[PDB]
């Protein structure tokens, strides 16, 4: 597999505060062409080969400050982590959709050249909070060759996503009241193909901004998930497969083995 990075992982290195590459970051301004800009977080050691991306967006009314912690996080186990903001405050989840194929868009055909060629513009992503999360659902039907998607708190008007075909990680929290897993994440979750590659993670006692404050079950799954299928790295099914028994995991569902 040319696109490994990064030594052997074990349950204590997906936890880690910090991944084993360094993280440089560039701003990129609001005015660009299909989304509200956004800060990239990237490897800054170039050894190991390129590496693919991930876009994250926010939810309703906020700022790629509410999905900041993902990027020195993430970014530093060995991916491009693209926070963005969305063209109004009040963008429909359809709406983050599309911004986020934007991002990825601009990463590839616009980015500077330190990130450019740092960018496998094959291996991409996408993840998003609550309505980001909704306009996660939507990018993968809009693109069908990104390779992962996690939608965090996901809320959706529409439950029934049974023609996704990028594998599709789904985070609810067990005392959200704003998106409810029994008629949001959940709903979403059944739906998708019993086919795809999937999981839903269900976190104890956590609300529906748990996504936006440092939470490592988020992270070390988020993370798992990425290298699984951004990078095809099987050496992360360990921690997927079987599902997780973490304390501050409530429920998992999954269509293990993968
Ligand atoms: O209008 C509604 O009922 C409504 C429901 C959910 C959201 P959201 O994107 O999950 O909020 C999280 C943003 O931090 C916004 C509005
Ligand atoms: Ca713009």
């Amino acid at each position: 597999n040319p696109y490994e990075r990064g030594p052997d992982p074990t349950e204590d290195s997906i936890e880690a505060i910090r991944g084993p590459f360094s993280v440089a970051t560039e701003r990129v301004s609001s005015f660009a062409s299909g989304f509200g800009g956004g800060t990239i977080y990237y490897p800054r050691e170039t050894d190991e080969g390129t590496f693919g991306a991930v876009a994250v967006a926010p939810g309703f009314t906020a700022s790629q400050g509410s999905m900041s912690w993902y990027g020195e996080r993430v970014a530093s186990h060995g991916f491009i982590v693209f926070t963005i903001d969305t063209n109004t405050r009040l963008d429909a989840p359809g709406q983050r959709g599309r911004q986020l194929l934007a991002a990825l868009d601009y990463l590839v055909e616009r980015s500077d050249r330190k990130v450019r060629e740092r960018l496998d513009p094959n291996r991409l992503a996408v993840m998003g909070h609550a309505m980001g999360g909704g306009g996660s659902l939507e990018a993968t039907v809009m693109r069908p060759s990104l390779k992962a998607s996690i939608p965090l708190t996901p809320w959706h008007l529409d439950k029934t996503w049974g023609q996704v075909q990028v594998p599709t990680f789904i985070i609810g929290a067990e005392l959200d009241t704003i998106a409810p897993v029994s008629t949001h994440a959940k709903p979403f979750y059944e739906s998708l193909p019993s086919s795809l590659p999937k999981a839903y993670m269900e976190l104890c006692g956590a609300t529906h901004f748990a996504p936006n404050i440092p939470n490592t079950t988020i992270a070390k799954y988020v993370i798992s998930w990425l290298k699984r299928f951004v990078d095809e790295d099987t050496r992360y099914s360990q921690f997927l497969c079987p599902n997780p028994t973490d304390r501050a995991i409530c429920e998992y569902r999954s269509t293990c083995p993968y």
